[PDB]
């Protein structure tokens, strides 16, 4: 299938009734004079480009690990501004909803590739157009070089401006791929939800999307200049670049950049509390924290669907602490001291009181899901509804896998196949295939109805009232779903009493 773009024609493939285009360039290479600068459109091509394969992965690996190892090369590249489109049709003016998927991996890892997150089924089954861009990550995306040379104003948001350029590509081109440029939903999980959070406050992105979904990935805070300065000072020193000649950083080899990055990454961590290279409140690309000090009025009229899973961090914590599920309550408390300090026994005691039949592992799992994911999720929703504009829809995903003897429960990312209609691409435990298909039918139809109609209600779930910050009505997704007011609300209330004294972002937030 041949489609036209502003920069030249592309050829896709027919896959399962849908048209699939992979690796379409939307920006120029970012090496050389593009490094730590905003993206630019690509140079146009004349003959049709075969968009048959995913584009290059953004640089993210440690060059030390690739030496004397037996892994297939990742083929990471600074020429990574490509995107994928899955669509039922080309330029027929039927104005299908456009769902722009922002991949996960914090702001630092991964890519849009992989069966579990392909848009084939969404396109063929739901008559939507799905777009997923790659973009710069980690230090190439978010180095704070503004104060070294005026040319680098906004540098810590370069990787977010990549996504803005991808959204301009959609505006200018999606009609050729059967989509409505006036009905664009941005959505993402984990780091993808963090990317949605930042875009909601970015002046450059305003008007380029109309709806937003944040799935297990709140970012109500950015970095502030003091801590970002410390990161970029270390980067320049480790690369032997004096403050005076910072532009020379654009011509050092990529390996030297990535080695220095990991040098810094080592000497520095609960997920969701940002401490790596990230966007800065810099008054150029990002004028405020996304939500902590108030939601941006830029997105007052953007409806938002937002939520998280019940036990987000079980798999991640076990993968970092394989014997963790054996701990008793004293050990659970002791290993929460780095997070809650003096208040760790009080927190564990509170959760034992509100969950009196929960094991130590289950208590620990609820605490580590609530802090920071569910607390931050609630904060974003509270700040958005305070704008008094478009509605907000809150959910919590409570379905449990039986994996690893019941220890995982409702972990991070387990619901990606439910929302994307890709069940089977991820593990399925014996006796749970029909359950996952039922979870998909409920959640996929909610995502699609939100994109198509502006309201997630659908015939497979009960009526879903918009969120407010007094009774806090929340959709509980499970094999049979149901609304609940302020689910386990006293747990978050307890954490909020201690909030002024917890680390919420590296370097803190000015008030």
């Amino acid at each position: 299938p041949m489609a036209r773009t502003r920069y030249g024609p592309v050829i896709g493939k027919v896959e399962q009734g849908a048209l699939a285009f992979k690796g379409i360039p939307y920006g120029a290479p970012t090496s050389g004079s593009g490094r730590f600068m905003p993206p630019t459109p690509p140079q146009p091509w004349s003959t049709p480009l075969r968009a048959f394969d995913y584009g290059p992965t953004a640089p993210q690996s440690d060059p030390q690990d690739a030496l004397e190892s037996g892994a297939a090369d990742a083929r990471e590249s600074e020429d990574c501004l490509t995107l994928n489109v899955w669509t039922p049709s080309l330029n027929d003016q039927r104005k299908r909803p456009v769902m722009v998927w922002l991949h996960g991996g914090g702001l630092w890892r991964l890519s849009a590739a992989g069966d579990y997150q392909a848009g084939t089924h969404l396109a063929a089954h739901s008559d939507v157009v799905m777009v997923s861009p790659n973009h710069r990550l980690n230090v190439l995306a978010h180095a704070y070089l503004d104060e070294y040379d005026p040319a680098f104003a906004g540098s810590s948001s370069a990787g977010m401006l990549d996504l803005v350029l991808a959204l301009k590509w959609v505006r200018d081109n999606i009609e050729e791929f059967g989509g409505d440029p006036d009905n664009v939903t941005i959505f993402g999980q984990s780091g993808g939800g963090q990317k949605v959070s930042f875009l909601m406050a970015m002046p450059a992105a305003a008007g380029l999307f109309h709806k937003a979904i944040i799935q297990s990935g709140p970012a109500p805070l950015a970095l502030e200049k003091p801590y970002a300065r410390e990161l970029s000072a270390r980067l320049l020193t480790l690369l032997d670049i004096p403050k005076n000649r910072v532009r020379d950083i654009q011509n050092v080899p990529l390996d030297a950049i990535m080695r220095a990055y990991y040098q810094i990454f080592e000497e520095l961590g609960v997920m969701g509390v940002i401490q790596d290279f990230a966007p800065v409140v810099d008054d150029v690309a990002l004028p405020q924290h996304p939500f902590w000090n108030g939601a941006s009025p830029l997105s007052r009229d953007v409806p938002l669907m937002i939520g998280c899973t019940r036990t987000e961090m079980t798999e991640y914590f076990l993968a970092s602490n394989p014997g963790a599920a054996k701990r008793d309550f004293a050990a659970v408390t002791a290993q929460l001291e780095p997070v809650f300090g003096m208040q760790a026994p009080a927190v564990v005691a509170h959760y034992r009181a509100t969950h009196p039949t929960a094991s130590p592992w289950e208590v620990d799992a609820l605490i580590r899901s609530d802090w920071p994911t569910r607390l931050f999720t609630q904060r974003i929703a509270d700040e958005q509804v305070k704008l008094g504009g478009a509605p907000v829809w809150m959910y919590r995903m409570d379905w449990q896998t039986t994996a690893r003897d019941g220890l995982l429960m409702s972990p991070h990312a387990i619901d990606i196949p439910f929302v994307l209609d890709t069940v089977g691409t991820e593990p399925v435990e014996p006796g749970q295939l029909a359950e996952q298909q039922r979870m998909m039918q409920q959640m996929n139809n909610a995502w699609v109805s939100f994109a198509r109609n502006g309201n997630p209600q659908n015939k497979y779930i009960p009526p879903w009232q918009p969120y407010n910050s007094t009774s806090r009505p929340t959709m509980i997704f499970n094999l049979h779903s149901h609304m609940a007011n302020d689910p386990d609300g006293s747990d978050l209330a307890f954490l909020k009493k201690d909030l002024a004294n917890l680390e919420v972002v590296a370097g803190g937030v000015t008030h």
